[PDB]
Formats: C-alpha cells, structure tokens, sequence
C-alpha cells in the first residue's frame, strides 16, 4: 500500500521552466516514478537535448516550447501536450526569475514588472490553462515551486519584487487548492532554500553572498536541486492526497531561525 | 510620555486613497493626531469634496491627483507634496481593487493584471517615490493596507488574484522593511477583515456572502473603518518604534479559526 | 473620536510581573492612559518600591503578592484585586522566566518543568481566574507578554523549554480570543525581541551573544521596556477593537530575516 | 536514485503511541519501507497485539512499554530498544491525549497539567532520551505528530491547553531542528486535521461537531491515519534531507480558509 502511493505511473505531467535546474530534477524524479513528462520551456534546444539525456536513461519524455510572459505560447503549448496525450494529471511550475542585488530605491519598472510577470503572471497563465483541464477530469495536481523569499527577506542581497511575486504565488496556489479542493484537485507549493545551480552559483561564488547565506543556514550549506525535486515528486503523487494549499518549507532550517 | 508617543504634530502624511472607505478613516485619523495629511487619489472631485469637509473640522489636509496605475501620476504627485510641504514623514498606501466572485478558471488576463497593477504595481510605486525621499531624510514610515486575504482565502466569493495581490504587499513591504531599516524607515502593514465600506456592499447585502462571512468571524461582525485607522495611526507614530515589517491582524479573530 | 479611544481611564489593570522590566514598563503606560493598575508580583519589596515610586507621580497603582505557579495564590490574588477595585477590566500577563544557555540534550526535567510551568501553565492560571470575572462582566482584555522566540528559534544560545513555552502562550491566547469573542473580551500577544532589561543586561555584556543578536535584527539593536509597553497599552485600548487572536511582532525586524 | 531515496531499510524506529490509529499507522508505513520499528506505548496487551498483527506479515516489528509522563519510563524504554538493537535513527513521537469540549472557564488544573504533561513535557522526554543516541551516531530524524491546533482554534469544540500543547510542540521541534541541524539531525512536525480513528469516532458521530468540520474543510472530508502516516514517512527518508524545523499541513485545505 504504502510504496505504491508514492507511483506515478502512466500519469501525464507538465513541468514548466522544466529544461534545466529545478525543473530538469523534477523532470527527473517524476519520470524515475513512471510518470510521462513534458519539459516546457522557452529555450527550445535545452529541452530537446534535456530529452535525449532523459530517453537515454529509459524515461518517457518530450518537449513543447513555452513562453509563460505569452498568454497565447501557454495556452498553445499546454493544448498541444493535452492532444498528444489525452491527461494532464500534473503540473509542476518552476518558470521563474531572480533579478537580484538591486536596491528598492533602484529598481526600474521593467525590473520589477519582468519579475512580477514571470514568476506571479506567468503562475496564473500557467496553472489557469492546466486547470481548466483538471477541472474536466476532477482530477489533477499542481506543484509550485514558490521560495523562502516569500516568507523571509534574503540577505544581504536586494530583491523585493522577488520576494514580493513569490508570496503571491504561494498565496495564488492556496487560493486555487481552497477554490478546486471539491473538485478532486490538490495544489501545494514548496518554499526552499538556496539550491545550487548555473544560475546561483554567481551567488555562490561571491564571499559577501554565500557567507552570509551559510552562516544563515542551521544545515550550514545550499541544497541541491534533487533535493527540492523529492519533495515536489512525492507532493504530486498519491501519497499526499491530503496535502492541500501546504507551503511546504524545503529550506535547510533557514525559516527556523 | 506613553501618551505623548502617540502623537504627530506637523508631520506630512501621504494617504493613497485616501478620498474614501478605510483611506480617508486613515486621514482623519491622522489629521485627529496632528499631521498634516495629503489625500493623494484619483477621483479629484471626491478627494476635494473630503478635504472640504475635514477643513471645516479645523484640519489640516490638502489632495493631490494620483493614478498608482501611472509611475509618472505617481512620481509628479509626490514630488508636488515634498516641494509644497517641505517633507515627507508618513505613507499610508490604501489604493487597492478587489475583483471578486470571479472564479480562477474563469479570470481574464485583463481581470488579472489591473489587480495586480493597482494593489501590488502600484504599492511598489507609491513605496519607492516617498522611499527615495525618506531614505534623503533618513527618517519616515509607511503602513500599507494589506488583507486577511494575503493570509487565508476568502469564502464563498472567489478571487485569487485579489488574494495574491495582497500577499506582494505584505511581503514587499517586509523586504523594504529589512532594506530600509537601518536608515531611519518603519515598514508594517495592516491585514483586515471585511469592513464595511461602498467596496463590501455587494456582499454585505447578498445573504450567500455576508452570512458567511459573519459565521466565520469569532466576533460575529464585520469591521468598521475607523477601528482599521485607528491602528494605522498607531503604527504611522513613534509608539510603534519597535515595530517594523509586521503584518498587522486587525480581522476581528477571523484568521485565529 | 480617535485619541480619546486610547484612554483608559478608571479601568481596573491586572499586571503579572509588574515589579520590574517590561512588566513595570505595562503598568506605567496603563497608569499613563488613566489606568488604575494592579502589580502582581511574587517579590513583594520590589513590588512595593515600584508602587510608592508611580505613586509619587500621582498615579493610582497598588500591589499583591502572587505565585504564578500557585493556583491558591493566582486565584486569592484576582479575588483579591475584584474585591477591592469592583472589577477587573485588563489583565497583562508578563510573568516569565528564561533558562537559557542550555542545550536541548542536557536540560533537566526541573529545568524544562519550571520553565514550563510558569511561562505556560501560570498563563493559564491567569487568565483563567481573571477570565472568569470578565465572562461575568461580559467585558474584557487580555495582553499577554509572548516572545518572537515563539515563532523563531534564538541563537547562539540555546533554550527550546523557553521557545515552546512561548509558542504555548501564544496558541493559548488565540483560544481564549476564540471561546471569548462573543462575550465581550478580546486577547492578545506581543512577540518582542530582545528587550534590555536587569536580566538580558548579562547577555548584552557577553559578546558571543549581543553581536549575535545585533547582527540577526535589522533595526541593529534591542528594544527597549517602554517601545514594549506602548504596544500593550494601545492592544489593552479600545483603539485595537477590532484585534483579537493577534499575535502582534514587536522586534525591530528579527522575524523578517 | 529518487525512489531508493524513500526506502529506510534496515533502520530502526521508535514510534511513540504507536499501538493503535496514527501510531500504528506510522509503524506500518515505516515497516513496509524496510524500517525495523519498536511500537512504544503507555499499554503492553495492545502494543503486543499489534505486533502479532504486523509479524504475520512478515514485518520487523516489536514493541516496549512507555509512559511518557514518566522520564524514568521513557529511559528505560529507549536504553532497551538501542540495547536490543544497536542504534535508533528515526523517532516518530505521537503519543498524545485531546481533552475536548471543555471551556477556558471550566477546565480543571488537573486537565490542563496532564495534556502539557503527555503531549509536550512527553515530547520533551522522548525526544531527549532519542536524541542523546543520534547525536552520538551524529545522525538521525525526528518527526513530531503535531496538530493544525497549533496554529488554528477549532471550533466548536473547546480545547486550549490541547491547541497550546501542539504549538508548544511544533516550536520545541524547531528548535531541536535549530540546535542539532550542525549534527545530522533532521526534526519535523506534521499538523494534520481530524483524522477518522478509535477515539474521533464519537465526536464524528455528534452532527454539531462533525458537520462544522466537514464545513470548514475545503475537501469536505476528514483524514484517514494512512494519509498522516506517508507524510510521515516521507519525513523520515532521505527524500526530505533538505527538510528540517518544517511545520508540515496534512489538514485537507482546513488552514487555507
Ligand atoms: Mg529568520
Ligand atoms: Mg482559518
């Protein structure tokens, strides 16, 4: 009984931002559960090659581009996959932005407006397209990949639309699990730490940065994107049929202190 | 000593919609506790017509034209009360819609983006314009009208957008709180229950609406608008010294169930 | 209308832990307001220095000895108190402990129990004894003295029997706003940080700990008793009408990081 | 690598209340993940009886008898586990007692010392008495059975020292999280909502109570303890390795409203 929650085969899942990163690990650990992924993402070539890479090893995976700035790219990209596939039981959504190191004094309107539409607009499109098709199945789930950064405010780096467009997300998610919860939809997010990869790793390698994020941390260290990917994998899965509306912290013991 | 902390001789306060409902409660209250306030709205007949009636009380209070949809609106507007005034001590930042019964499935991207444009866009406006000048000054404080719906999701009426929205306010206004801290600035916000204003007509007089909202509210009423002022005023003075990048319940117990 | 809300005159005020501190701090700002305060305190010398020094000042303020862990003592002291004023309209819970300093591995059972049982179980006590009176009166207000230590975890030092108890406290007031709501009586927390007070003061001349804590609050420094009391006295108001199960942050941005 | 992270072949738990409902559901979920789990409880007949039960089964499964309002007892029980089995890696503590419908006004002293006693001064017992073992082996995971009554008031039945208990809970795992994040420790919470068992079988069976619950549960259900029981599991693989000081919601939506 209990193993077998935690299976995800045959189901259909669409893990937007999905190329790389976060996203490409849960792409991974989703397909490891025997689920058929779709990478969507706005670079057309990491997806392809990322699907080489996954049917290597075996995995049922292929790609649709998607802008989540584009109403009409998400809406195009998330129908295709729905007649290719007949389901869409999953949607992970990691696309998203930091634009960071940029003081709330400084910021320009095309910083925080690029930010806001990526990460928070970008949530609506997305999770609206795949949810109307949830909603015909009474079934389906959506995981977030929302952030610390909507709980707490980073230091020392500057990044208040950031922070600002991922409690909206976390606080967007809630309000779809409240409002599809009679519908047989469940929808959490998740709410990490600081993960290694190509892009913070900019972070990581300038002292001032990572010091402060490490001395900030009770594990005393970043996590890794297979790590934020479990939690989002076992999130879709059967296994947390009563998780709803949960932001879920994934974040090394940094929110505790 | 305590009592004297409470009050706000000659300060300059701005209030963003302050024309009406909860803004101009805030106003009065403001004006009660002897600032010298600023209506900054966009409806120049109502905001004129406030100031009228508030100058017969023997206050000081003046308005301004402002569009928080508008960064030029809102930049001339603030920078007309610095070189009228002489400075700018307080934001209270009410501007904000609320489109509501409108289910996720169903919003538009039109729906979705002016909410976001008015209560977040423009918070990150109207914060940065009166910012600038309280960080020259290295004093000031903001108070933000948040929502109980940045917190927990309203029921039955849906409106995942609103709910969002304020969610980016709240943490926002925490980021500036943590980025301006040590120059002198106050960042909190207010996080209310319903309270009765033109705005919550609509489902004050709808039974399905208004009896939920009442049998999910410890005190088994809707606020009023002075009793949110009233603790707007308290974090806009120096009794609130200690406080900075609080999110304010004042919702009646509705969030404690 | 909106100052005159802040007065408290001829009220009757119960402060647990007045003698001292943040205690001394509540009771001077509620005589302020026009209270007539009550220190209950286990030290009756301090206790009665503290009365004779806030009587020569013109205020109207008395003491009676009460044990927090002794429910005789609690509930002979509130008779006590009813007895001789009429009526109890507030009670401000201050009285607390802190063992600190103790790791979670090595902290006794006496040392976990007393931590608890005055922090935690004589909140009960408290508001139980005065609770009753209120219910009668149908009107009420409770402030209890919480700690951001209820909802973060201090560093370095170590002392989680504190933290749980002060969570306790915290979800405690919540249930009373809850069962009370509709009589007449409101309940609510502050969660201060470091506060400089006869017993921090140790911990402030210890540079592994103040640096520590300095550096983890954005404002760049620990509060002092009277930014507490001015909090409480505005919660104990009619101005905070519509505030009940608030867990209110008073800790110059500690939580916000 | 994703699906061998959930395995916990081979490791020995402790469950504390684990003779019957979440308990023994948590036995079962850890057993079937390869665990070698010891059922801890207050009685030996129904601790062994579930033992006999699980046996058939082929599991690796006994049981000890543990008092946790009896630090003597706790020792005892936890010195013959790593006595019998070498080692302790996993904890899951949800011994714990509700004593429900019973007003702030009214509950007795004895009513409110024996729920701190069992459900928090009981976690702190057991979680000591384990956490001595993982610190030496510098590894090891807590997960508490915590309740969404530490962070919402249930209604209508009245509860306060249960809600105050749990909150106590959640934040005296988080600071184990803080203290011992540095030593291969991981300590997480779940809060569930109301779970079908032996005990809430009577309270489901009164429609004043029941239909309240279901009315303010998005998925207009209770939980059953296998629902808890995979979370909890997953708590304690590796899966969650970045996960620590995490107060996780397995409450059907209950806290979204
Ligand atoms: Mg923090
Ligand atoms: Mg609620």
């Amino acid at each position: 009984m209990y193993m077998e929650k935690l299976r995800l085969d045959n189901r259909v899942a669409i893990v937007t931002g999905g190329a790389q990163n976060i996203g490409l690990a849960c792409v991974t650990a989703l397909a490891e559960a025997g689920a058929r992924v779709i990478i969507a993402d706005l670079d057309e070539a990491m997806a392809t090659k990322a699907v080489e890479d996954l049917r290597m090893e075996g995995h049922d995976v292929s790609s649709v581009v998607m802008d989540v700035t584009n109403t009409e790219s998400v809406q195009n990209a998330v129908r295709s996959v729905h007649e290719q596939e007949g389901r869409v039981d999953i949607l992970v959504a990691c696309a998203g932005i930091c634009i960071s190191e940029v003081k709330a004094e400084d910021m320009t309107d095309g910083q925080w407006l690029k930010q806001v539409d990526i990460n928070l607009n970008g949530m609506f499109r997305s999770c609206q397209a795949v949810g109307r098709i949830m909603l015909e199945q009474k079934q389906g789930v959506i995981v977030a990949i929302g952030s610390m950064s909507g709980l707490i405010v980073n230091r020392p780096q500057q990044q208040a639309a950031y922070n600002a467009s991922k409690a909206g997300v976390h606080q967007y998610i809630r309000s779809l699990a409240a409002e599809w919860a009679p519908h047989g939809i469940r929808a959490n997010a998740v709410a990490p730490t600081y993960i290694e990869t190509t892009l913070t790793r900019f972070g990581m390698e300038k002292p001032e940065l990572y010091d402060a994020w490490i001395a900030g941390t009770p594990m005393g260290r970043v996590g890794q994107p297979d790590e934020v990917a479990s939690v989002v994998q076992f999130l879709a899965s059967d296994a947390a049929s009563l998780m709803t509306g949960a932001i879920v912290n994934v974040d090394a013991g940094f929110t505790v202190w």
